[PDB]
DNA sequence: GGGTTTCCACTTATTCACGGTTTTAG
DNA sequence: CCTAAAACCGTGAATAAGTGGAAACC
């Protein structure tokens, strides 16, 4: 094992998609103030790709990966001295969904234990405020334990895609690549390229459709962004990928996407021997691989 | 060393990634 | 008539986040 260095953008782009940020407040009786912190950012993904929570290790030198379960690995970053270098790594390289505003509430509660302000309760009440708009808020623990009121109501984050590695680091991490074979008699094959995501992106979802010039958006929650036209596949969705690599086992999946297209682009997904030799690409890809 | 950090094990709520069909476009 | 691109489904699980526990630090 060697590791890879991973494009910063692309790194910040799956920040964007898989990552997470956390804030504890625990019940210390040991501690002076009686709760002690842990600050700092994390990312949780499945076992099949553990190699790039060594490869984005590898690039920050920081953080510790565990296994997160039986079915699972995680990455923690939770050293003080090295949340800054994640923080200054998010400064020049900024987050762009809904979770730039939880980076914003992370940077505030670094600054309160920065000047070691967590140890009085006078600073341990600030961080209890920086909690609240940021996260699933507070725990009925934390809410009972403290009456004081916060203001600041989280805003929705409007940006825009700055380049196409944030887009290759959030489509390996929050895109499918999917070869849809439809039914019908006779003797269809259809490549699909969707990308699921909360509501509170619409924005940012309704920007994709823009950015890439084609694309329509589904409609809970929920969102979809989908590309069907195989002259929108071929020409604007297949190659912009193909320039800024992807990372993880979706690369793999990827790859084995290219492969139908060329079939469909040489019009050879008609015959008998093409669609036959599409299912045994299609089986082994995805949730087969 | 006495609070204080940082690390490992392990869990939980839900947005995912992903599949398959029925129906319209042209 | 024909193949394409769009529209509707539906769920398991990999996520996005979370806690308990004790070691390790200074
Ligand atoms: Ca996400
Ligand atoms: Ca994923």
């Amino acid at each position: 094992s060697r590791r890879e260095s991973i494009n910063p953008w692309i790194l910040t782009g799956f920040a964007d998609a898989e990552g997470s940020f956390l804030l504890r407040i625990r019940n210390n009786n040991k501690s002076s103030v009686g709760y002690s912190t842990e600050l700092g950012f994390q990312i949780t993904l499945h076992n099949k790709d553990k190699s790039i929570l060594e490869n984005i290790q590898s690039t920050w030198k920081v953080g510790v990966i565990a296994n997160s379960g039986d079915n699972a690995v995680s990455l923690k970053v939770t050293r003080f001295e090295d949340l800054k270098v994640i923080i200054d790594h998010f400064e020049k390289y900024p987050l762009i969904t809904q979770k730039l505003g939880d980076y914003k509430l992370f940077k505030q509660a670094f600054s309160v234990m920065e000047n070691k302000e967590h140890l009085k309760e006078n600073g341990i009440k600030e961080l209890v405020r920086i909690k609240a708009k940021l996260n699933w808020g507070l725990t009925d623990e934390l809410k009972k334990a403290f009456p004081e009121n916060i203001s600041k109501e989280r805003s929705l984050i409007n940006k825009n895609i700055p380049n196409f590695k944030w887009l290759a680091g959030f489509t390996s991490g929050e895109g499918s690549f999917g070869v849809n074979l439809i039914k019908s008699k006779s003797k269809q094959v259809q490549l699909r390229f969707r990308i699921t995501q909360h509501i509170k992106d619409k924005n940012l979802m309704n920007s994709l459709i823009t950015y890439l010039g084609c694309g329509y958006i589904a409609e809970f929650s929920w969102l979809q962004f989908v590309v069907t036209k195989f002259s929108d596949i071929n020409d604007k969705i297949i190659p912009v990928f193909q320039e800024n690599t992807l990372i993880g086992v979706k690369l793999e999946d990827f790859e084995d996407w290219c492969k139908v297209a060329k079939l469909i682009e040489e019009k050879k997904h008609l015959t008998e021997s093409g669609l036959d030799e599409i299912k045994k690409i299609k089986l082994n890809m995805n949730k087969g691989r």
